[PDB]
């Protein structure tokens, strides 16, 4: 490859040696295990680069990683993709045979795997090839890591190349009978930090990352490359805290003598970090957690509000660099009490800087933003997957009509404002219309006897897609399915056939099909029940 | 596409409208429940166009096939390549999960599947994508392939393109952890038949196929496209028929009937058939069948010998056209008695026109034919996979050092003769040298009390990988191991410490695994003890 | 040259190494003269390649041959078109100035020509340039070819290249007035070789070439590639002798004592070796010879069945591979009696395998194959020449519509057998129709004191081209033109006015113009008579 020096590539190089601020000083802590300034991470890096060069792993080869969040994977999110191979990031929460399946179709070079990923490893280990080593990780000195690394010295020219090499990939079930892969490049994860850095950095007073700020994720950081934040935190020259196993009880304490201000998590381990007893007398009035995992409920946002947290929501689908909306509150919606207050910071937000993001049906058109007309969300961003990886008919239904097709049905507010309703194949399609189930769902669990409530479609010919409700049960609560019928006819305020009550069909079910991330298999469940 | 008409291409469609011999009154027979001449054959081929055309498929579009031997696969050879569609053959004899990544993988458009063949894709229906259309392949008049064709003219001008697009399809599972896809263009089917017909054709007095013939395949026909033998025997137009199901009774009154000449089986079907009760009054002495599946036995070649059966061997490996070497007789070899008779016609045979097939080991060495050094074959071949299909690291290795490499290990004779002794992955390195497990079975199946043997490798420090013996016992047969390691130590002339007899390590298992096409699983046997 | 070795190329050097059946002992036979076995073939091969080489012949050279059939023209068959260059076929029967315009043309850089074939060359010496080289042949030790040869080793790396590089090439008077050249690629060759011998190989009991054969060429072998038949028998290892200057005695002799088995010659040759003496008391009951020369006699044929010959006639017009159509007899034929065996073999025959061969009048439509509706052959094949060398109008025509002309009027029956019944220039264009001269020539021969007959056309302004006869009378012969007259007149069955018999205008002429080869020149006798 060769360059003109006038003509600029936007490389991650240029990312971690050119950062908006840069201090020699500041840490990198790996919870209660290490902790390194920002110098020793730089000479790590180049060690890694070294070492990734002395095992014969070049431009076109690619490097899968099996850990938690550790110093090691923020390592891995730069000296790979500086080499300019590709960085697989997989997802252990997956079974065995999708690993094994992911691996195979990535075709990965060389593996790090952390030491108690071995198990699952275990069992697929004869199926792989195309793999030729195994670094193992481990939280001591024993690590494989730690010995390549203090072998290699701190000294690496790293090479510059065209902006639109792949830099990272990774797999995502969605919808499909398999994982789908999805890949970026330089220039778009470059252009997603700066991006990001824009629109959240410069709010007046309120969900603001800056300079000042202490950094710790609380996502699996396998996923949507952990949302990008490690990038954003690496170009701020912020200090790093990475908690590793996700325990509440360390999760805290690390906030507690740490310092953080910072993170992201889901409503799961956001509920949990709330309920222990240990944060009953802890102080959290600095802490702006970010909610992007899926549907920040209200009530939740409403207690961590009197817990005086700054928590407010983003959307990210896997493959739209993830980030495309955030809430962002204005100077005088800061005025308004805690209900007010969680409506706002529950909903999708507004979208960031360089998207699109219009509502359409099929047929492509362009609903208004009323708010209340529901559609599909259709993006379009500096950074989006072209495509699925060695993939045709996929790649064209994506890409469809020339806008990326995020899957959810959502209503946009005259003044911005996204709320999202349901997903597009969740819809039920009775007679001419689509009832979004998450409401059904919703209003089903509110009863008092009820767990949970899982809702899909079943033919019927002269209204097409009708409802269908599974439930589960309480402790000792037996209530039929008649009682459930009334409960949900006592409610008003809705179109169809008087209140679309008179096809619910109620079912009580002992368990309800789950993945293994844990969210239902409404697709199952139709398997099963029709 | 533009073409020359001084240029020519070879297509598919000039082996069928240009044959060496065409008869319009020669039939096509489906056993018992069909029989159409030539000319309904060409009517049909013209109708299956149509309809294929009316249903979207195109030029760049693949079209999977699931049934048993019938004049619709016969139909299906032809009519879809000539369209310029991709023929997907999917074997029905794997497990339901490799039948679905074998259908995602090659992303077929259009399945045409049998009704019996329904409850495999009922477990598989919705993880399927990419699929418009499900066509039911039934024995009646109810058949939805039937009333298909019925509704078409037989009026279609077939297109003329490349030689090199491709044109079949199909995937093997070989000894990686998925199956592999394998492809051929319509230059090299051509070519394939073309070069076949001149080997076999020509010979003398034994085992040569000619237009007198009748055909009739008892290979299951979605493997390496039937041998080529349904594109010969169109080219030549002799009568051709189709049984189906496969059922011994059923195969013999076809040969009996339809004065059937010319065959191709496995052993496991031929001795069924010498063995049945109804073949012992049957006439045979007109009969040639070809055995290709694997290693047909002395004993089962003696036994059809004494039953005036023209048997004979051919090597295929499924990615090699498959025809690469086939045993032909001098007329002086002839006039040998029947054990000498069946000595020559169970080796693998003299190579084909256009065939190199050099012995080669690691690093590639040519070793000498002298008769009795074993290695690797290498071949090329008009007719070969250029690569795997999306795949890079498996093609490299296919294509190691400028030769497709087949992965049997063999010895050939300075007159030409090759006789395969083992797999490369099933030979065990002890010490130095490379003995081949083939040979111990054998041995070990001797046995008055052994029912069937399966040997492996376990690893030793200082003889490299060791032998070990698994035995499944008789009916009331109990032998201790002690019995058959002296068993295996009577007999002589065999190399490495002593006679190889200090290792033999033999055990006795109640059951051994085997693949779904029903071949011992050594890759588990070696997961299960070691 | 850079060649992927997955990709592969036809080429001769694939045909003499990769044959069907290589046998080192078996011997190819100098008549008289010469016998060395298959391994010295190969090696004398491998010395005339690097003899070649050292004289300075390099890929895009041309090397003249002049001589009779021997051992020393296979050599040449092989040893340069693998070498790259291109190997001239010079016709020694032509005028001395049409082989000095033919050497102009080709551009010869070495020229190897027998000692008897001196004189000619001697009166074109110096007229002669481009030349470089001359090779003088000889039948005894002193041969200038059988000194270099044994100079070199038989030690040769023969390269790979595109298989569209041109082998072979030589001239063909026609109807031009100068001679044109037809060439012919490595691909079309081999293609030619594969497709005859599918064609021919795998007949049932009669006219078949096997690998049990024994071939000697009574054709020229410097025309049409010795009708391929050379390439054929080194692909199947079959003995082969060359008899030389074609005395019916030496042939006669080899025949007898070589154990002949197969061969090809023309109708005069036929009828020496028939009506020879010797022959009279020869078996010949084994002897399986083609005549493909022209237009073969039902009476011939008939006298050489009733000798218990397998005769049987094939089509090559010199610009087509050459073979096109050989007669193929049906198992229901062979039971027929010799007048309806000398009525099928003396026809053109069925077309060979990849061959298409429609039936054209201008404007090019696709008259019916009813039996009796004559039109011009047009064909397409793998092995036609693309133009003519050096040329651009002629080239144009030759190629007219899209299709080869073949410049033969003829008839298609229904089952596929082709009659040719003239020549199209030949053809006289009375009013409105077209009768051929060849059944007229044929209705005056049979006069009792008519030796040759040739009829021509001269213009008549209300009829179109009439008719003109041209007869030569026998020894003391005197029939006056009006018994000729009346003779004519006496059969029926014949188009247009009453008979076509008002405008015969037979002539009694002394004699008539021949070709260099021996054929009538109607165009000139159109010269000297109108």
């Amino acid at each position: 490859y060769v360059n003109d020096p006038s003509n600029y590539q936007l490389l991650i190089k240029n990312l971690l040696f050119s950062p908006v601020a840069f201090n020699p000083e500041q840490e990198i802590v790996y919870a209660n295990h290490r902790r390194h300034s920002y110098k020793t991470f730089h000479d790590r890096v180049r060690q890694f680069a070294n070492a990734l060069t002395k095992m014969g792993v070049k431009k076109g080869d690619t490097v899968a990683v099996m850990d938690y969040d550790s110093h090691r994977y923020l390592e891995c999110y730069f000296a790979i993709p500086m080499i300019g191979a590709k960085l697989h990031m997989i997802n252990v929460r997956l079974s065995p045979e999708q690993i094994l399946y992911t691996i195979d179709h990535a075709e990965d070079d060389i593996i790090l795997i952390h030491e108690e990923f071995l198990p699952i490893l275990d069992q697929i280990k004869g199926r792989i090839d195309t793999v030729t080593r195994y670094v193992v990780l481990r939280d001591d000195e024993e690590c494989e890591y730690e010995r390549l690394l203090e072998q290699e010295s701190t000294e690496y020219n790293f090479p510059d190349f065209d902006e639109n090499t792949v830099a990272t990939t990774f797999y995502t079930t969605g919808t499909t009978g398999f994982p789908k892969g999805v890949f970026f490049t330089h220039r778009q994860l470059v252009l997603h930090t700066m991006g990001i850095l824009s629109t959240i950095g410069t709010n007046a007073s309120q969900g603001r990352l800056h300079q000042g700020d202490i950094y710790m994720p609380i996502t699996p950081m396998f996923h949507v490359h952990a949302w990008g934040l490690p990038y954003m935190a690496t170009m701020l020259g912020v200090k790093q805290v990475y908690p590793g196993k996700y325990v509440p009880d360390v999760l805290l304490n690390l906030i507690e003598q740490e310092k953080v201000t910072f993170s992201h998590c889901v409503p799961t381990i956001l509920h949990l970090l709330l309920s222990s007893p240990k944060s009953k007398a802890m102080d959290f009035s600095g802490w702006k957690v970010v909610i992007g995992g899926a549907a920040l409920p209200k009530a939740l946002c409403k207690s961590a509000l009197e817990r005086d947290i700054d928590v407010f929501a983003g959307y990210g689908m896997s493959e739209t660099g993830p980030i495309l909306s955030i809430v962002q509150l204005t100077p005088e919606q800061l005025e308004l009490d805690v209900d007010q207050q969680a409506e706002y910071r529950s909903k999708t937000g507004k979208k960031v800087a360089l998207v699109e993001a219009y509502i359409v049906d099929e047929d492509m058109n362009k609903l208004p933003h009323d708010g209340e007309t529901a559609g599909e969300i259709v993006v379009r961003a500096p950074w989006l997957t072209p495509n699925y990886y060695k993939d045709n008919k996929n790649s064209k239904a994506l890409w469809r009509g020339g806008y990326l097709h995020t899957g959810d049905v959502a209503h946009i507010d005259d003044e911005g404002f996204i709320k999202i309703t349901d997903r597009v194949k969740d819809m039920i399609k009775i007679s001419g219309e689509w009832v979004s189930s998450l409401e059904l769902e919703d209003i089903l669990h509110q009863h008092q006897s009820v767990s949970e409530v899982a809702v899909i479609g079943m033919p019927h010919n002269k209204w097409g897609e009708v409802p269908l409700a599974l439930v589960t049960l309480k402790e000792d609560a037996q209530v039929t399915e008649k009682e459930l019928l009334g409960f949900a006819k006592d409610f008003i305020n809705k179109g169809i056939l008087a209140r679309e009550a008179l096809l619910l069909k109620v079912k009580i079910v002992d368990e309800i099909a789950k993945t293994s991330v844990g969210k239902v298999d409404k697709k199952e469940l139709r398997k099963l029940h029709l």
